[PDB]
């Protein structure tokens, strides 16, 4: 249902545009301005709980700097700019990884819609619409020319205690 | 169908955030840095044809400057910035108006989706999904606290010759 269009909007208006120029932006940040690994990691909490300050979700996740901004004219707005944050991940008090990680804001938009009444989005459908957003985005990236070893999806569901740093590092470790 | 979620995403992730701080940004541009009128005009072509360079849609529409950028932390991206362009509108070779006008990029996203095959969006449904995006966005703004005399929707359908400058000025004139 609604998650479909949100996934496609997420790809057509963002991933399709930044992923091609991401590895250049990363190569520039390592030099010009550990190293920052060459992939954008997208946090997909099925909870749809998308904090704005990441370190408050897990203190072991600590913001370090921003990438060199990428700009472009998009729909009559001169120099619309896409920014991306670089984060360090801690494990027992030491830097265990560094990557460009960020939440999927459509999930934050699925949350909000589930509370506006006129949106006709019953709030019990949150978890499924979240699941279809992941499943849909996943199939778009399977056939995406822009995604040629350039972004990794981190879906997860907090059941007690949970560590999102460990969650990320795991995906980060499995690539080496 | 899909236009619904695109309208809500357009409001929850954008209008709801910039409209509150728009009149401050405009008052600042008139002074600090005709005058720029205090409203964001959103071009909704039912054609869904959303050029990126506006002046190429109508040369009488000429870009002048940008507003003072507005920033905020959104979903783990530090200092995600919202920019908006200020345009001058000509009528027989003279400045007849000045406003913050921009296309609705969801319409550009409806176009693109109508050509990706796996998006399951038949391209004959473009005009209707465009019509439901306007009708839906219109009802969201009727009850929007953030929209208290702060943005005006410019829906239109090119049938021959057409002038989008004249189209805009008309809405601009009717407010005086
Ligand atoms: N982190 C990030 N994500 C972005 C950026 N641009 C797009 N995205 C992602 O793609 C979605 C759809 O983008 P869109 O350009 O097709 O429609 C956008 C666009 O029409 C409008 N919008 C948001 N930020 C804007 C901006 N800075 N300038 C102009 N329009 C903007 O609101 C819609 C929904 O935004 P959203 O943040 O909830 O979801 C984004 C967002 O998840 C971006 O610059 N940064």
């Amino acid at each position: 249902n609604v998650a479909h269009g949100l996934a496609w909007s997420y790809y057509i208006g963002y991933l399709r545009l930044i992923l091609p120029e991401l590895q250049a932006r990363i190569r520039t940040y390592n030099q010009h301005y550990g190293a920052v690994s060459q992939r954008l990691y997208i946090l997909l909490p099925l909870d749809c709980g998308v904090p704005d300050n990441l370190s408050m979700a897990d203190p072991n996740i600590r913001f370090l700097d921003k990438l060199p901004q990428q700009t472009g004219d998009r729909a009559g707005i001169k120099d619309r700019v896409y920014s991306n944050s670089i984060y360090e991940l801690l494990e027992n008090g030491q830097r265990a990884g560094t990557c460009v990680l960020e939440y999927a804001t459509p999930l934050q938009t699925l949350f909000a819609m589930s509370q506006y009444s006129q949106a006709g989005f019953s709030r019990e459908d949150r978890l499924e619409q979240a699941k279809l957003f992941c499943r849909t985005l996943e199939d778009i990236l399977a056939d995406a020319p822009e995604s040629q070893n350039n972004c990794r999806l981190i879906a997860y569901q907090e059941p007690s205690s949970f560590s999102l740093s460990q969650e990320v590092l795991r995906h980060l470790r499995q690539e080496e």
